[PDB]
C-alpha cells in the first residue's frame, strides 16, 4: 500500500502577478500570468499521476491541517504567530523575503501542506502504508526555525520528522533533500540535534546565497548530523548517482534511521529554469529506486516522499511520475523527452563532479 496526498488547495496557492519578486512598474518588471513558482507545475504532476493510471495503484490519503502543536515541533512560536498575522491581513501579502507571499487565509494551505506530510508519515509509521508520496504545496525546506523563506511557509519535512520523533517515539529520523537548492531551513531546525540526520544535495550557491557549504556540519550533539553535498552547475545523472552511492546511501546505512523522509524536488531536472543541473526522469527514477531499496534494508521500508521545488510545467510531471512508478512498481509510461534530453550530456562523471563528492566522503566517519 502506497499512500498519496494531493489536496485541491495545493493548486490554489496565490503566487501573485510577478515573476519571482512582485511585478514592479518602476523596475519595469512587467506583470505575468505564471510566476516561476506557479502551482500549475505541481498540479500537472498530480494530473499526470491520475491520467497515467498510477492513481489506481495508489491509496489516496486526505491531508489534515497541521495544528499549532505540530508546527511548534519545528518552528518558533513567534514564526507561527507571524504567519497567522500575515494570513490575517486583508489581502495577506509577502511574508518576509520579498518572494514568499501568502493570500488572506493562505495559512489554511500552509497547514494542509505540512499536515499532508504529517498524515502520510503517521500512516506509514503505523504499518497501514508501506510508503507514500505527499504532493504538497507550498514547499518547505528553506523555512528555518524562526522564518518563512524562498516560497516556504513551514518546513513540511521537519514538521513530519518532529511528529515522528515526539508523537511516534522514533529515536532517529533522516531527511534526504534532493531539491536542487540548499535545504537551509531543515539544516537550521535540526542543527544541534543528532536525532534528525539532515542531508542536502544541491547546486553549490544556487539558493540561498552563501549557504550549503560542506563545512556546515551541525553543532554540539548535532555535530556530524548535517551533511551538505554542494555540486557544480551542469551536474547530471552521473554526478547525482555517484553522490547517492558514495555519500547518501552510506550515510543512511551508518545512521540507521527508523524513517527516511525525502524532500523530493525536481528542480535539478535538465529543463528547469531555477538551476543549471542535468538530471533526467531516469535519473530521478534511479535516485528514488536506490533510496526506497535502502529503506527496505534498514528501516522496514518506511519512506515518505514530500514534494519540494521544481519549475518546469513541461518536464516536472514526468520526473515526478518516475518516482511514483518506483513506489508502485507499475511502469505505465515512457518519458517522452528521453531521446531529446539523452544526447545533451550529464551521464558522464566529470572530474570536478567526482572531486566535489569526494570532499564529503570523510564526513561519514563522524556518523
Ligand atoms: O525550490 C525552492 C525555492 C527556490 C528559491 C529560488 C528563488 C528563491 C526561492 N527551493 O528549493
Ligand atoms: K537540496
Ligand atoms: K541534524
Ligand atoms: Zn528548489
Amino acid at each position: 500500500a502506497i499512500g498519496y496526498v494531493w489536496n485541491t488547495l495545493y493548486g490554489w496557492v496565490d503566487t501573485g502577478t510577478g515573476s519571482l519578486a512582485a511585478a514592479n512598474l518602476t523596475a519595469r518588471m512587467q506583470p505575468i500570468s505564471h510566476h516561476l513558482a506557479h502551482p500549475d507545475t505541481k498540479r500537472r504532476f498530480h494530473e499526470l499521476v491520475c491520467a497515467s493510471g498510477q492513481i489506481e495503484h495508489l491509496t489516496p490519503i486526505a491531508a489534515v491541517a497541521a495544528t499549532d502543536a505540530d508546527i511548534l515541533r519545528a518552528h518558533s512560536a513567534a514564526h507561527l504567530e507571524n504567519m497567522k498575522r500575515v494570513s490575517n491581513l486583508p489581502t495577506g501579502g509577502d511574508t518576509g523575503d520579498g518572494i514568499t507571499m501568502m493570500g488572506n487565509g493562505g495559512l489554511e494551505i500552509a497547514r494542509l501542506s505540512a499536515g499532508g506530510a504529517v498524515e502520510l508519515t503517521r500512516r506509514v509509521a503505523t504499518g497501514e502504508l508501506s510508503a507514500g508520496y505527499a504532493l504538497v504545496n507550498p514547499p518547505g525546506h528553506h523555512a528555518p526555525h524562526n522564518a518563512a523563506m524562498g516560497f516556504c511557509i513551514f518546513n513540511n519535512t521537519s514538521v513530519a520528522a518532529g511528529y515522528a520523533r515526539a508523537v511516534l517515539g522514533m529515536e532517529r529520523v533522516a531527511i534526504l533533500d534532493w531539491d536542487v537548492h540548499h535545504g537551509n531551513g531543515t539544516q537550521d531546525i535540526w542543527w544541534n540535534d543528532p536525532s534528525v540526520l539532515t542531508i542536502s544535495l544541491h547546486q553549490h550557491l544556487c539558493f540561498p546565497p552563501d549557504s550549503g557549504y560542506s563545512t556546515e556540519r551541525g553543532a554540539g550533539n548535532g555535530h556530524g548530523y548535517n551533511i551538505n553535498v554542494p555540486l557544480p552547475p551542469g551536474s547530471g545523472n552521473a554526478a547525482y548517482l555517484h553522490a547517492m552511492d558514495q555519500v547518501v546511501l552510506p550515510a543512511l546505512r551508518a545512521y540507521r534511521p527508523q524513517l527516511i523522509i525525502v524532500g523530493s524536488g525536481f528542480d535539478a531536472s535538465m529543463l528547469d529554469p531555477l538551476a543549471r543541473m542535468m538530471v533526467t526522469a531516469d535519473g530521478f527514477r534511479q535516485m528514488a529506486r536506490r533510496t526506497i531499496d535502502c529503506a527496505a534494508d534498514i528501516c522496514d521500508g518506511r519512506i515518505v516522499f514530500v514534494q519540494e521545488g521544481g519549475y518546469s510545467p513541461h518536464y516536472l510531471p514526468f520526473c515526478g511520475l518516475a518516482v511514483i512508478e518506483e513506489l508502485t512498481g507499475v511502469r505505465s509510461l515512457p518519458d517522452p523527452y528521453h531521446e531529446f534530453l539523452a544526447g545533451m550530456g550529464g551521464n558522464t562523471l566529470l572530474d570536478a563532479e567526482r572531486a566535489a563528492i569526494e570532499e564529503i566522503v570523510p564526513l561519514l566517519a563522524d556518523i
